[PDB]
């Protein structure tokens, strides 16, 4: 018919969208931008006051019975900056339509990495642990128990939850839990923005949002066995302590260090509990039926480990009233009580917290300073999470090519590890 | 007593000035700048005649 010249056309305006950009865990995290000038001199660390607990007395006569003050603190820091980096020759900037889409893809990938870091931090530094011997969906009310006792421990612990509470399922375990959870559903329809954002149910066992995150990591089993505490150790809630010079250095309210008989199988992020040690009500110091659980922050030696919440015994006789106000454990660690390992199987984690337990510390990169003259630098907002990064370009004459860097500096911090919790199904070994 | 977070303060405004150097010899010695374009073609050298005897 009509034989004429052929063309190949690209749709300028229609981009096939792939890869979702949901960040349910990062949006429940709080963002903090400290003053950068002081952050530079403070090694990218700032200390945050913890709300202080007050001892109270009863009666008319309190002669010689006043208490001092005790304010504890936690420290937040940063990590290495995350960034995207690509190069282009001069002739490739004639069209400048793949360049812009690469900038957008970089923004989305950086947000994705932030979300991944938040999820992994939560899994690694979560104190409350709930365990089911079999997989979710076995027995009768495995899912209900699995979610409801997590809520129950976070509730009876009387931890702050005014910002709300969130349960994050991994998708594969929610596939088995939702069958039972949907039948026992109070709340109604979810707003469509929230439903597409990740939250699948609301007000489940009095637990606000129940979400579903595909970035929850897999928690490897602990290989350690036959571990007992070596010597009687009591911990005291202090704000500071002296050093060899005799100077007062701040002490983190979390991060207790204990001495164990052996520290071989255990690695950062496993879950332990001590025999006979129970959680305590935070306001009314009552002995909850649930055994106190800890997650190890790191392993320092073959006999010493650092665990997330300080076990501050109520019956400790040497604690002051100011100190005893912070007791979270019924009794201290005896001479030799067995340490119960709680990572017995490699199970993908379910994470829950009280919102704002995780803090995201962000900082600017002043590459717009006069020290940086050959490079073109501008602010770069990643609005999906809420972190401002940096966008920099610099080309060289010998190749007629330029480099594009999109750097984002942030830190993920678990300021209330006692409020982060990890649910582990099918733990039997 | 009051147990609280400890800070480390640094007073950037107040600087402990320690050294003050004087440079009289370089002020007494004269400064000359021969034309740069001619200096480049020479080996950064000028020749001056000495008083004749």
């Amino acid at each position: 018919a009509l034989n004429e010249g052929q063309i190949v056309t690209l749709a300028v305006d229609e981009i096939i969208e792939t890869i979702s950009a949901i960040t349910p865990m990062a949006q429940k995290a709080k963002k903090y931008t400290p003053p950068a000038a002081s952050m530079q001199r403070s090694s990218n660390t700032i200390w945050m006051p913890v709300e202080q607990e007050s001892p109270t007395q009863e009666g008319w006569d309190l002669t010689d019975k006043a208490t001092g003050l005790l304010e504890l603190n936690v420290a937040v820091n940063m990590g290495e900056p995350d960034n995207d980096f690509f190069q282009l020759r001069a002739d490739d900037l004639r069209d400048e339509t793949a360049y812009r889409r690469r900038i957008q893809s970089a923004a989305r990938k950086l947000a994705n990495n932030v979300e991944l870091k938040v999820a992994n931090m939560a899994a690694e530094m979560g104190s409350l642990v709930i365990t089911s011997p079999d997989a979710i969906g076995t027995n009768t009310a495995d899912a209900w128990n699995f979610v409801a006792d997590a809520e129950e421990i976070m509730f009876s612990r009387e931890l702050n939850r005014d910002m709300g509470t969130s349960y994050f399922f991994n998708p594969q375990d929610y596939k088995k839990a939702g069958y039972d959870l949907t039948k026992r559903d109070i709340f109604g329809r979810i707003p469509e923005e929230a439903y597409r954002d990740g939250t699948i149910q609301r007000q489940v066992a009095g637990f606000d949002d129940v979400l579903r995150s595909p970035k929850l990591p897999v928690l490897t089993k602990s290989t350690a066995t036959g571990i007992t505490v070596s010597g009687a150790q009591s911990f005291k809630p202090v704000a500071w302590q002296l050093d060899n010079d005799g100077n007062k250095v701040n002490v983190d309210n979390r991060f207790a260090t204990v001495t164990l008989s052996a520290t071989t199988g255990m690695k950062r992020g496993d879950k332990i509990s001590f025999a006979g040690v129970k959680f305590l009500g935070q306001m009314a110091k009552n002995v909850l039926a649930q055994d106190a659980t800890f997650s190890v922050v790191r392993v320092v030696d073959g006999t010493h480990v650092e665990i997330t919440p300080k076990p501050v015994a109520l019956d400790d006789v040497s604690l002051s009233p100011e100190q005893r106000a912070y007791a979270n454990v019924n009794t201290s660690l005896a001479d030799a009580m067995a340490v119960n390992i709680l990572n017995v199987k490699d199970a993908r984690t379910n994470v829950f917290w009280a919102d704002d337990a995780i803090r995201i510390v962000s900082q600017p990169i002043p590459a717009n300073h006069e020290l940086f003259a050959g490079m073109k630098t501008t602010s770069f907002s990643i609005p999906d999470v809420g972190l401002n990064g940096i966008f920099a370009t610099q080309g060289d004459i010998s190749t007629l090519s330029g480099l594009c860097r999109i750097a984002l500096w942030y830190g993920v911090n678990a300021t209330r590890p006692e409020a982060i919790g990890v649910g582990l199904p099918g733990q039997t070994a």
